[PDB]
């Protein structure tokens, strides 16, 4: 009955969130670049997860993902906007323009295009609205060496969450963000996302940070 | 089987947290200044909550609360360090020294003394450790007018959480903090605290903020 | 012609700020617990600094400091609210109640009482208003081990600055804060404070952090 | 004798910083898209400013700017990495992919490419190192409505500053950031940048925020 779209759903925290949302009774659309790993996530769910190979850096592929979801399930209540690539851990001035662009497109442009499509879908549905949960950094309180593209784009996600919360309110869209760091088992990020998605629309975890050890 | 001490348990979020922890199967000690309101919380729980009238600004009363808890339940796994008073909303220079001292003692000294006693108890028990959850501000992203004592002491709680996490690690003590603000139903703060207390000791929500509307 | 009160002026950053403000042409009142070290700061200034032994944790002593300043110089344009004591670096639960109270009184109550007296004086003078610069932490981005009283009270100063900025605006009082940390020569904190005090009242450095190395 | 490169130097804060650095005795290279406005900045300086029309979103144009600077002046001690465009204030889902890409390229890719070229130049020169000052947001404590591309990319600049400080240390490169907001005369941002550039390399203002009124 509540419907989620989970990006990066073929691996890691995306897979764990999709499995945990389905266990909590959501209908789930699984978005990611490769069908094989999406299929294994759907097998784990063992219900009616929908696999949707998607390039979230591509506006048309993104639109197609939400259309497929609404066609199958009827609406979209939650988006877990989950991306996380890094460039190689090399001196910053050795990064090529393409290595830079790959991290910006994956970590920042993908989440922004999915947030735009979520606004289009959520504002149109009835009852109106929903929630977007953005997956932030895995090094929250301290950047790793040689990480400027990853650190800049995950900080950009904090700005995107803030503007999405402000701009979503008119459409009954809430937005919050989860970050992790180290002083981690993906199950704990998934249970936190399930918790955040459990709240009614007028209460919202805007930011939370979970620390390992 | 897991044991919690909840301060401010006779009202508001303290009562809601105590009721929610007991519903999740915790043994609960209810600490607060007045027995009457503690009794009503224990009636709501309708199990074996322990009422312990306590002045958390007083070291001996604090020690007595933890001793009563360990005597009854055998150990203390979670402390919800919950205080929240304000001075009158008047020009800052009109505040009397006693009105200032009342907010510092209640909002900062109480939580610090309970954290010290929690370290004494948690480091001594077997298995060792536990978690302390500090209740932060209700105006997280923007201070209200005429609120310097409340705003300074709730910001102090953020510093206390950070030092408690660092200093607790050697004793297997984790510490995290919850804050709220407004762009709220106490049930949502209670379910967030239950969530935070649900995690094993090596994963910890160090900070989370829930926003109304 | 612009007049400053500098607390902790007998040593360290307080002395360096007082010397730098006087070098920039301010009249300076030097506040601190011991006359000897205040005298040496006044000798360094070698002009007309006013030594005022003061206990900033005491409301009457604070009032006396501002009265002495207005008597001598005619008004108070800038307050450098500068305190910074720590408790011993020992396990938190070994701190005595008096060791805790000493850090709260020095690092939080002193600055709050000086801010109240500054509001009384600044709102009354003509032209009205002025600026208060609060000296924050020396470990800004990471607390040291065994530092809960210092870390909680310097975080409290951030809350005090925020409320002082909001509440001061009606009186043409601006408030900002300086913090330092380490990835330091007191001359750099002093030149930053001089910079902050140089701005007209409608532009204000609300926060700045200077990092060593 | 100290040499600065100032981007966006044909207008607004970029022009004011270039004029103020030259007034403080720096040699200045003026980078911006249009020669006309660069010329007017150079006329204001009325000394030996070097105009260098540059597209900072283009790696070759960026390299050419630093090469022109080193050819003329001999080294580069300070970079003011200054960009700031917004997309139209319209519903987020109405933004075209090109309007999004324009803000990411200008506000995030330009500063990243200039930081890479600054590392190449600063690490190679003798004495080695220098400082990079990134111009952050003009709405620091609260995003404006309809501003997700601007808010995300200025938050990204905070991440870039943090990684640049960490990664620059081995090359004696310091990095800090200035932000502004409103509870402003460009002269105050320029005097703050001059202040930040005045410090020796082992002390660094990593972040400062100036608030209007
Ligand atoms: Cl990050
Ligand atoms: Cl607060
Ligand atoms: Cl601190
Ligand atoms: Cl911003």
């Amino acid at each position: 009955k509540k419907i989620a779209i989970v990006t990066g759903a073929g691996s890691g925290v995306g897979r764990a969130v999709a499995v945990a949302l389905a266990g909590a009774g959501y209908g789930v659309a699984l978005a990611g670049r490769r069908l094989d790993a999406l299929q294994e996530t759907a097998a784990e769910i063992g219900d009616d997860a929908l696999c949707v190979p998607t390039d979230v850096t591509d506006p048309d592929s993104v639109r197609a993902l939400f259309t497929a979801t609404v066609e199958k399930f009827g609406r979209v209540d939650v988006l877990f906007n989950n991306a996380g690539t890094g460039a190689p851990a090399i001196p910053m001035e050795d990064l090529t323009f393409a290595q830079w662009k790959q991290v910006v497109d994956t970590n920042l442009t993908g989440p922004f295009l999915c947030t735009q499509e979520a606004f289009r879908v959520m504002k149109a549905q009835e009852p109106r609205g929903g929630r977007i949960i953005n997956n932030g950094s895995i090094s929250a309180t301290s950047p790793r060496p040689y990480s400027a593209p990853y650190t800049a784009t995950k900080h950009a996600i904090t700005g995107l969450t803030k503007s999405t919360s402000l701009d979503g309110r008119v459409h009954d869209i809430a937005c919050g963000q989860i970050d992790i760091g180290n002083a981690m088992d993906v199950a704990h990020v998934a249970s936190a996302v399930v918790y955040m998605a459990s709240l009614p629309l007028d209460a919202n975890v805007q930011f939370m940070t979970i620390m390992a050890t």
